């Protein structure tokens, strides 16, 4: 039922998922002047020479770049985190418009786009245990600004016109995720949960300070994908993202400056 539209768009979802006015939803702006520097946070620790993409699928919601998380291969570690947190799989969230699209804000700045490289905790054995614990998941959320295109995005925007509708799947190997990190991983963090449903309260959250740019002709690209299925009426999936959500009893955290 749930979406993003009028009539089951994110001010809905509350009524199947009550934890959407709980106590660390997100996203959340970030407010830069408020957020507190911790001396004592770590590099963050993104290793991923060995990630084995598997494929990429049109879930009706976003696209998914699934990878093989059997074996500790695609790793995010360091950080604000304790332990391991393996790579499962990497989607976006966008606009629109180049206006709009990033479900994180800074200062009220919304970017174009926002990548999640979703990853979970390894001390739950798998995703669906880790989603029920507080510490289960580490997303790193990326921003995409239009400018100057991705050479590393343009293998994920060439394959999207084989998954336009949802249910659509693609095989999607030796995609190599370290092609859409930007030079710096300077980063906020903070507590907080998935921001689709079921919006479990599982999450720690690390958004880079650094956007990456991808170019217009990339993110047009993921603007003709579709969140309806194949012979059902075209809906484009475009404004695939929540808005910032209550701050509530929380302090982000700044890896610098
Ligand atoms: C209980 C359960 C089971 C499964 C298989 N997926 C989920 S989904 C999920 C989600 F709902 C999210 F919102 C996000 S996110 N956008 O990066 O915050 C996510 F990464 C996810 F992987 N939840
Ligand atoms: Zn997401």
């Amino acid at each position: 039922h749930w979406g993003y539209g009028k009539h089951n768009g994110p001010e809905h979802w509350h009524k199947d998922f009550p934890i959407a006015k709980g106590e660390r939803q997100s996203p959340v702006d970030i407010d830069t002047h408020t957020a507190k520097y911790d001396p004592s946070l770590k590099p963050l620790s993104v290793s991923y020479d060995q990630a084995t993409s598997l494929r990429i699928l049109n879930n009706g919601h976003a696209f998914n770049v699934e990878f093989d998380d059997s074996q500790d291969k695609a790793v995010l570690k360091g950080g604000p985190l304790d332990g391991t947190y393996r790579l499962i799989q990497f989607h976006f969230h966008w606009g629109s418009l180049d206006g709009q699209g990033s479900e994180h804000t800074v200062d009220k700045k919304k970017y174009a786009a926002e990548l999640h490289l979703v990853h979970w905790n390894t001390k739950y054995g798998d995703f669906g245990k880790a989603v029920q614990q507080p510490d289960g998941l580490a997303v790193l959320g990326i921003f995409l600004k239009v400018g100057s295109a991705k050479p590393g995005l343009q293998k994920v925007v060439d394959v999207l016109d084989s998954i336009k509708t949802k249910g659509k799947s693609a095989d999607f190997t030796n995609f190599d995720p370290r092609g859409l990190l930007p030079e710096s991983l300077d980063y906020w963090t903070y507590p907080g949960s998935l921001t689709t449903p079921p919006l479990l309260e599982c999450v720690t959250w690390i958004v880079l300070k650094e956007p990456i740019s991808v170019s217009s002709e990339q993110v047009l690209k993921f603007r003709k994908l579709n969140f309806n299925g194949e012979g059902e009426p075209e809906e484009l999936m475009v404004d695939n993202w929540r808005p910032a959500q209550p701050l509530k009893n929380r302090q982000i955290k700044a890896s610098f400056k």
